[PDB]
């Protein structure tokens, strides 16, 4: 039976080394890490991220800055409100929710945003210097699995590591992770024949598809580390991975669970690039 | 078997006949010649020779070229400012800087203060980045080349298994992010990678870039399998050998690039390639 990679407790213990780091740095008279969350527009959606930030800050012991934009702002404004942010001392994070409106050039307003406040990572500068073996801040959802790795002391070099799923957002920064982790890295995607031979032989799976059971649980090696990325809605109200985690677990020798696995590691590892932007970029001692 | 050969240097000749026309094509049209810049500090014979290859392979497709030649004294922000003044230069498309420079040069932030519209080489993080995330603008020189190759040949690359041998920023890391590009499964190793010849075994398409002579048997060879040798590995002798032992490649593989005349002329074909990219799309469109 598979050992079970917690991630709602990892996520926590990131979150309160954080925590505390902020509360020494309040000791010694400097001031907290600050972020900055740009809005245009009113959607739902985008309205939880909000909240979700300003949340995460807030627990931490962050500041948190809030612009919402009416939908009548325009690319110029936008881009000197970034501008703006890029040169505040006080703000270490800039997010930009998406989806901006249609008239606004998404690409050319987040480049826009210095790297090392990018704290979401997706700049291509940040995503190229993790490339090239020197990271800066990192995608968050690769570096938080980098982090689960590490906290169950896992050792990561020479292991086969299979993921599966190139997406911008998972799959392709995490090949670049595993790579400067010591993995021998395959990247599987949509036009990967036999799946199951590259799963078969993965010591270390990474699933990113967002298919629900979309990989087999008797591919699983035996003794594998399985990690699953995927967070799928069911029609019961169920949330379940990319894979059948039953029969997944009579296999691996560890298994992040859905709900409670990788999902909290994404928060936790903006609120660790944060504090890593102010420390290590902005505010060093 | 007789593999067929993949003739870099018939490849690139066509390659830099087509850019020269296009140059041609500017100068009827009273626009300017693409500019190349090339920075060196000091003097030893490692730059002078590599320079000199691209004084006259630029002008022989018709580029302008001008080489700034510091005293190795120079500091980093003298250095600096030059870059400064070579971005700021709409003559020029591209800026080449020398390597290694002299201790006490921080030679990251010199190469990343080009700006990544004229990093025609490819490095700079942002470039870097760019082609990770699905939207190349200026490639890495040798990996692109070896996309050109398998293009110029035909090869349909969806779905093959290719297999990248070396990890290394210049080719082995933009390598499985072109080829994932290009839609191939891609799996890359490196020293710390368990039974390489398991990998190599069943490589539909094999990228070699170890840097040591014949470090690859053709015993290892998918039958049927591309191979593409970037290894230029000069031997006490005199000439040059790949990193594939080629006689016994050629027995197994469909395609092979043979070394010299394979991957090396498609690097600097491909340079060129990047500069008159830069120039007709960014600089003077």
């Amino acid at each position: 039976a598979a050992k079970i990679i917690d991630g709602k407790t990892i996520a926590q213990q990131v979150r309160s080394e954080v925590a505390q780091k902020v509360q020494a740095r309040i000791a010694a008279g400097l001031r907290a890490p600050g972020l900055a969350v740009v809005l245009v527009g009113s959607n739902p959606a985008s309205q939880i991220y909000v909240a979700s930030k300003r949340k995460a800050c807030e627990e931490v012991g962050f500041v948190s800055r809030s612009y919402d934009l009416p939908e009548t702002t325009s690319e110029a404004e936008l881009l000197e409100l970034i501008d703006t942010l890029n040169a505040d001392n006080t703000i270490d994070g800039i997010l930009v929710q998406l989806p901006l409106p249609a008239g606004i050039d998404n690409v050319k307003v987040l480049e826009r945003i210095h790297p090392d406040k990018d704290v979401d990572g997706f700049h291509p500068y940040n995503v190229g210097r993790l490339c090239q073996r020197a990271p800066r801040l990192r995608p968050c959802t690769p570096r938080g699995i980098v982090t689960l790795l590490e906290r169950y002391n896992i050792d990561t070099f020479g292991l086969n590591a299979v993921v599966i799923g190139a997406s911008n957002i998972v799959g392709r920064p995490m090949s670049m992770e595993l790579l400067l982790a010591g993995c021998t890295t395959t990247v599987t995607h949509r036009f990967t024949k036999n799946l199951r031979h590259h799963v078969e032989n993965a010591d270390l799976l990474i699933v990113a598809v967002g298919k629900p059971g979309f990989i087999p649980g008797d591919w699983i090696k035996e003794g594998a580390i399985v990690i699953d990325v995927g967070i799928n809605r069911l029609e019961n109200g169920k949330v379940v991975g990319d894979v059948v985690f039953e029969d997944a677990a009579k296999r691996a020798s560890y298994i992040t669970p859905v709900p409670g696995g990788v999902g909290p590691m994404t928060v936790a590892t903006l609120i660790e690039n944060t504090l890593q932007a102010c420390v290590e970029y902005h505010d060093p001692q």
